[PDB]
């Protein structure tokens, strides 16, 4: 049963990730000024967020029902599921990592916040 993730979820996982990671200081102070770079530090620290948040699986992808409870934030929930879906594709390169950072680069575009 998934239930959506609160900022205190969030800032946990990031924590989490951050430690299980070994991510160095100077990525942790660009994450935290939402600046993330195209590398494979960034993008596999992306897809370990959206694992403990349940919005993305490294075989299946984005949890687009997930995605849409977690991002909708008030908004419409089938213009919302509409949007997740436009940033949804398949494993086209073999890459988790590439694949999960793919999906939020596509919702940033668009507006889709984890939080408000
Ligand atoms: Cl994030």
């Amino acid at each position: 049963e998934f239930t959506v993730s609160t900022t205190e979820d969030l800032q946990r996982y990031r924590t989490e990730c951050v430690s299980s990671l070994n991510i160095p200081a100077d990525y942790v102070e660009k994450f935290k000024k939402w600046e993330f770079p195209e590398d494979d530090t960034t993008m596999c620290y992306i897809k370990c967020v959206f694992n403990k948040m349940q919005l993305f699986d490294d075989t299946e992808g984005p949890l687009v029902d997930n995605l849409v409870h977690q991002l909708a934030h008030g908004r419409d929930a089938e213009e919302v599921r509409t949007e997740v879906l436009k940033c949804v594709d398949k494993n086209t390169d073999n890459n988790a990592c590439h694949w999960a950072f793919r999906g939020f680069k596509c919702f940033q575009k668009n507006n889709l916040s984890l939080i408000k």
